[PDB]
This record gives structure tokens, sequence and C-alpha cells, in this order.
């Protein structure tokens, strides 16, 4: 995960600049997808931005945030290529790495606060996928997709 | 949501008698898709299996458990229909209703424990979708599916 495509609504928003200062501070390039303001916009365009970027090859991976990051990530879930972890701790991020080869992470705004939210993303950029016999329960996941 | 499918893994199998039994005991009827034992199983198998239930109009909602409910939801959400949470809190599983309408609840067994699980199947049976700005936002959702 070196570079990443960010995106959020304007509850997100609350949480960016931070998050972003904090992924730049990791080593990451930080494509930026928007929002950029605290003006009410819809959470679905900017999942779409990032999930494309994602899938399309453009980008390592994603970071989504919304008031709690379900919606959004539910979102970028539905396109191919796509899976996505939302959580309000790190264990879900670091096992969904692990186990289930994440390409994107979600959290919400108003669920976690920033110091737990910059944990989450660390042990999220932190985990390597571990393959073997998890990969014929991720193929499973794509299977669902092309069908 | 009156009637709720339900799916596990051998993982997710460790809350399955106790999550069963508070269905009951708030008044939903249970359509237990599996698992029913610890022996070592797929999660995507019982992620299909409740999602064409909810999908199909068989049931009200789905219930899923696993480790952590992240690739199992996944799995769910790759379905047409299916609007599937995950969470660790009460609150994330509230908005959801509320203004995402979600139709898939799940969380992980090595996660959360008990208590905190029923709370937040409490909280996601007892949440109304308001319905209003929110509506533009999941129809948005199902465009992406086509």
């Amino acid at each position: 995960m070196k570079k990443i495509a960010f995106g959020c609504d304007h509850v997100g928003f609350i949480l960016k600049h931070e998050i972003v200062a904090h992924l730049v501070e990791r080593g990451v390039e930080v494509i930026d997808k928007g929002t950029w303001s605290s003006e009410r916009t819809d959470y679905p365009h900017y999942a779409s931005q990032v999930a494309l970027a994602v899938a399309g090859g453009e980008v390592d991976g994603g970071i989504l945030i919304c008031g709690t990051g379900v919606g959004i990530s539910i979102a970028a879930n539905k396109f191919a290529g796509i899976r996505a972890v939302v959580c309000s701790e790190p264990y879900s991020a670091q096992l969904s790495r692990q186990n289930n080869d994440t390409n994107v992470l979600a959290f919400g705004s108003r669920v976690v606060g920033l110091e737990l939210a910059k944990m989450i993303v660390d042990a999220w950029l932190g985990a390597q996928y571990e393959g073997g016999r998890h990969q014929q329960r991720v193929e499973a996941i794509t299977a669902i997709e092309q069908r």
C-alpha cells in the first residue's frame, strides 16, 4: 500500500486533513478524490471514485470516511475487484488484510475518534495477505461477483 | 424484522446458540442456514444462503457471524439487493438501518463479546429506515449493481 485513493462525504470530511497528514507521514502518496468542504454531498459518488481507482490499478488501495463508514463501504463493495472493510477497531482491519486481502478501508467520523482512527489505519497498512487456505475463500467472493 | 435468515462459519458458531436464543426471545422467527458445528467450513456459502433468502424476499433480513464478520459481510454485499453492515458497536448498526436501509447485519465472535453482540442486534432490529434524502443515496448503491 504505497499509494492510496482517499474519499469522504461532508461528515467524513471532519477527519480528512488529519488522516491525509497521517498517511503522508507514513510515506503513502494520497490521491484525493474529495470531498473538499463540509457542504452536504452524497457518499456513493466518492465511493465510486476511490473504487474505480483501486479496481483500475491506478492506486494500491483506498480509504473512505463517512458518518459511520458503513454506507460508503457498502457502495465500494458493489464494485468488482473491491473488498472493503468497515470497522471501529484495528483487529478487524488487520485480519481482513491477512485473511480477506482487503484493498479498501472505511471508518466513521461519528464512531471513532482521530487517534483510534490512526491506529486502525496503521493496523491496516501494516498487515500482509496470508494467502494459503484463505485463497479459496477469497476466490469464492469473486465467483459471487461474476455470476 | 420478524423473520431473519441466520448464518455462520465454524468460528462464528461459538455465538450461534445464544444469538439464535436471543432472537427467539425477542419474537423473531429464525431461518437457520447453518453451520451446525465447530467443524471447519467456508464462510462464503453461508453468506450466499442468507443473501439469496433476503434478496428473494423469503425473510425480512439476515444475520451473519464469523471471526470478524468482515469477510462474510463482504461476500453478502456482492449479492444484488443486499445492504450488509458489519460492526462492533450499536450506533453503526442503528444508523445503517435509519439511513442505509441495511437488510443484513454481521459481527465477529473474536471481536465482540456476547452481550455487546445482543445490544448490536437489538439496535439493528429496533431501528426504522427513515427514507427521505437517504433514498436517493440508496438508489445510487443499487445503480452500481446496474
